[PDB]
C-alpha cells in the first residue's frame, strides 16, 4: 500500500490538495486531525463542504460529542492505525492534516516505519501576509449564510447553551476568538451573527490572526518527517 502523506499548518490548502487525488485515484482520505472529529463544529474546525468533496471519501478518526473532550492524541493514534491497516488489501490512501500532537504520534511509532510506500507533502508556512490573505477568506467562507451547513458563529451559538461545551471551546481555534471578541464588546455569543459588517470586519481579522498564531506552533513543533 502507497500512503499519501500531506501535512502542514492550517490554511495552506492541503485540503483541497488531498481532495484532487482522491478524485483521480479513487482512494480515500483519512483527516489527521482530533479536532475535526466533533462534527457539531464541523464548519469551524475546518471540514470540508460536502459540495467541495466532489464525491470523494473523507474519513474522520471518531464521530464525537464535543462536551466528550476532544478526542485525545494517543487514541487518534490507534484509530488511525486501524483506519489504515484494515484498508490494506487497497493500492493507496490519503493521510492529510496538521494536527500536531497526533503527528508527533505518527512519529513515535513503529507501524510506519516499515510496511508502506509512502509519498510526502509537507506545506510550509509562507510569508505571514500571505498566510492573513487566505486566512481571512477562509473564516468568511465559514462565516458565510448557508442553508446547507451552519456558520461557525452558529455552531458556537448552539453550543454555548451547553455550559459544560463552552470551556471547550475556548480550547479551540476560531471559537476562542470569536469567544473573547464578544466579552470584549459586551455582546453575548448568541448575539455575534448580528454584528453590523464594521464588526464582521474586525472578528474575520482577529480570527485569521489567531490561525496565525497557530500555523506559527504548527511550525515549531512539528516533526520533521523523512522525505
Ligand atoms: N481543526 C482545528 N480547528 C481549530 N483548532 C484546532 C484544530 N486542530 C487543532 N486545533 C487547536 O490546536 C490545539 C492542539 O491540537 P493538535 O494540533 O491536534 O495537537 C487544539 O487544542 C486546538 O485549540
Ligand atoms: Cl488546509
Amino acid at each position: 500500500m502507497l500512503l499519501h502523506l500531506i501535512y502542514g499548518p492550517t490554511c495552506s490548502g492541503k485540503t483541497d490538495m488531498a481532495i484532487q487525488i482522491a478524485q483521480e485515484t479513487g482512494w480515500p482520505v483519512v483527516a489527521l486531525d482530533r479536532v475535526q472529529c466533533c462534527p457539531q463544529i464541523a464548519t469551524g474546525s475546518g471540514r470540508p463542504l460536502e459540495s467541495e468533496l466532489q464525491s470523494t471519501r473523507r474519513i474522520y478518526l471518531d464521530s464525537r460529542p464535543l462536551t466528550e473532550g476532544i478526542l485525545d492524541a494517543e487514541s487518534a493514534h490507534r484509530r488511525l492505525i486501524f483506519e489504515v491497516d484494515w484498508r490494506k488489501s487497497e493500492e493507496g490512501l490519503i493521510l492529510e492534516g496538521g494536527s500536531i500532537s497526533l503527528l508527533n504520534c505518527m512519529a513515535k511509532s513503529p507501524f510506519w516505519r516499515s510496511g508502506f510506500q509512502w509519498h510526502v507533502k509537507r506545506l510550509r508556512l509562507g510569508d505571514s501576509d500571505a498566510f492573513l490573505t487566505r486566512a481571512k477568506q477562509r473564516v468568511a467562507e465559514m462565516f458565510a449564510i448557508r442553508e446547507d451547513r451552519p456558520s461557525l458563529l452558529e455552531e458556537l451559538a448552539e453550543l454555548w447553551n451547553y455550559p459544560a461545551a463552552r470551556p471547550i471551546l475556548e480550547d479551540i481555534d476560531g471559537y476562542r476568538c470569536a469567544i473573547r471578541f464578544a466579552r470584549k464588546h459586551d455582546l453575548a455569543i448568541s448575539q455575534l451573527p448580528n454584528i453590523d459588517a464594521g464588526r464582521h470586519v474586525e472578528l474575520i481579522e482577529a480570527i485569521a490572526n489567531e490561525y496565525l498564531e497557530h500555523a506559527l506552533s504548527q511550525e515549531r513543533d512539528f516533526p520533521q518527517w523523512p522525505e
